[PDB]
């Protein structure tokens, strides 16, 4: 039963627009950066991610797909390219290291960050990401509902619990 | 030569004793723990840290051994809290390679990582859990770390071409 909204349109917006300068910043412009979207909602937020930097710094950068299917609970740059995962949200960790997996297992990077636009804590591995939209803190019962417009008609989080 | 000192006998000696207590707290008491060092002084470190929390807790935590090379008497791990423990975190790869290493043997239920330094310039998403110390540094400098079981003393230098 959606607890509370945690993000509007507007604070998705503003998230996602800092993070993108953090991106920009962090790495002293975006030569030699590639987004990678892991899973569906994710490489949504990478797209967004690319647009905005592509408004910014007046350039483009590559955008991956990941559909991290190979979870057992098309190519683009690697080679000392600085790989940026991008999630919506960070729970275990367990399929950012997968997409490390992946990711690796495609060529040598040069270094990989992590980008989520929520991070809801209880990690089981020793992950962070580098870029966060949002810390929501939650009970391993509750669940975070990410909504975004491409593909859920609008741009919202929410905290639902049982 | 060697720029400084950043950790002697004393620093160290303190530094473990925190992360002894700082692992039985964060996992509400060390059953269902477990300790696996990396490389040689990993090994060692983690040996110090289950005497201590030994000393501490009274019970034992397992410790297990591991090689990072061929990489780049069975040994608890599926279900287990795995505490994975190194002498430094730098680019953070070769602590990505031992989680490889951890869950391609067995399932466990997390894995944890405790270094006695953390000299930052990280190349992938990862975080030590406790950390020693924090010694920032350049990508030139080079920290060192000698324990007394294998270089005669305990001591932490950043060491400089
Ligand atoms: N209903 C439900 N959704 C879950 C559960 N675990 C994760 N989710 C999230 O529900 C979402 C889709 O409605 C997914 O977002 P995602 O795209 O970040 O992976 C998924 O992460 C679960 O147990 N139940
Ligand atoms: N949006 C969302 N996905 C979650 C959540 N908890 C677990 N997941 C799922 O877990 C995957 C990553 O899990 P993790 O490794 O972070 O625990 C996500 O791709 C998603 O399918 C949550 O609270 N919100
Ligand atoms: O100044 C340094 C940096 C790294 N290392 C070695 O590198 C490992 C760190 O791996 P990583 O994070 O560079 O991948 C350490 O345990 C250690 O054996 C050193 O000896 N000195
Ligand atoms: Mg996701
Ligand atoms: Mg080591």
């Amino acid at each position: 039963m959606q607890k509370a909204v945690v993000m509007d349109e507007q604070a998705i917006r503003r998230a996602l627009t800092r993070i993108a300068h953090e991106i920009i910043e962090r790495n002293k412009g975006i030569d030699g950066c590639v987004l990678v979207g892991i899973k569906t909602r994710g490489i949504y937020l990478a797209r967004r991610l690319a647009e905005r930097i592509e408004q910014i710094e007046g350039a483009s950068v590559p955008v991956g797909e990941l559909d991290i299917t190979l979870y057992r609970d098309v190519p683009f740059p690697v080679t000392e390219r600085n790989v940026i995962l991008v999630d919506d949200v960070l729970f275990t960790g367990r399929t950012v290291r997968a997409a490390m997996d992946a990711v690796m297992d495609l060529g040598r990077p040069a270094r990989i960050q992590l980008a989520v636009l929520v991070d809801r804590g209880h990690r089981e591995l020793p992950i962070r990401a580098d870029f966060v939209g949002k810390n929501v803190p939650t009970s391993r019962s509750e669940l975070i509902v990410v909504e975004l417009s491409e593909v859920d008609g609008i741009d919202q989080v929410s905290i639902h619990e049982k």
